[PDB]
C-alpha cells in the first residue's frame, strides 16, 4: 500500500537527483516531521505541498530549464497523490469542504433577504450545534 | 467550563432575537451538526463562523439599523470564542499555522538561490516525512 503509493514519486525524484560528503544542516529539520505528526499536520503538510509546487519547482525550472522535463513529471507525481490523498477526507480533511456548509449558503444566498432574518432568528441554534462540537472535542 | 464559555454569545443573542408558530423547515439543518461532529468538523465550524461574522450579520445591519448595537456586540462575542477556541491548537486546528512550515520558509527565502537546490536535493527527505504522516493515519 503506502510504498507502494509513493514510488512513482520516488522515481521520478531519481532523475532530479542527479541535476542536484560537507552536507551542511538540513532545510527539511526534524521539527517539520514532528508538526507532520501533531494536530497541525494536515496544515503543515498541505502548505508544504503547495510550498513545492508553486515556490521552489518553478524557480528550479527557472534556474536550470535542462532539468525542467524531469521536475515536470515530479510535479504531476506530486499533484496526482495529493489528489488521491484529499479525495479521502481521512488523509487530507483540510484540504476538504463541509457539503452542508455550502448546501446552506447555496440557500441563504437563493432566498435574499428573508435568508439574513432566517440566519439571524437561527443564531442560538448555531450556538448549539458549536455547544456539540466543543463537546465532541473535549470527550 | 463549556455552558459558562458560550454564556456571553447567548446573553448577546437574547437581545438580538426579539429583533426577529409556523417556523417551516431549520436553515442550519441537521446535516451541518453532522458535519460538525464529523472529519471535517474543524473546517466546517470554521467556515459557518466566517459566514456569520462577514456575510450575515453586515447584512442583517443594513437592512434594519435599529439592531446595530446589538449585532455588534453578538460579532465582538463570537470573535472572542473564536480566539479562544483558535488559541488553542486542540479545538480549532484548522485555523492555526504551522511554525515549523514557517521556518522553513523562512530559510529558504534567506538563502536565496542556495535555497532552490537544498529544497530541491532533500525531496526525498520530504516524500520520507510524507510517508510518515499517512503512517500516522493509517495508525
Amino acid at each position: 500500500n503506502l510504498p507502494n503509493m509513493l514510488r512513482d514519486l520516488r522515481d521520478a525524484f531519481s532523475r532530479v537527483k542527479t541535476f542536484f560528503d560537507q552536507l551542511d544542516n538540513l532545510l527539511l529539520k526534524e521539527s517539520l516531521l514532528e508538526d507532520f505528526k501533531g494536530y497541525l499536520g494536515c496544515q503543515a503538510l498541505s502548505e508544504m505541498i503547495q510550498f513545492y509546487l508553486e515556490e521552489v519547482m518553478p524557480q528550479a525550472e527557472n534556474q536550470d530549464p535542462d532539468i525542467k522535463a524531469h521536475v515536470n513529471s515530479l510535479g504531476e507525481n506530486l499533484k496526482t497523490l495529493r489528489l488521491r490523498l484529499r479525495r479521502c477526507h481521512r488523509f487530507l480533511p483540510c484540504e476538504n469542504k463541509s457539503k452542508a456548509v455550502e448546501q446552506v449558503k447555496n440557500a441563504f444566498n437563493k432566498l435574499q433577504e428573508k435568508g439574513i432574518y432566517k440566519a439571524m432568528s437561527e443564531f442560538d441554534i448555531f450556538i448549539n450545534y458549536i455547544e456539540a462540537y466543543m463537546t465532541m472535542k473535549i470527550r
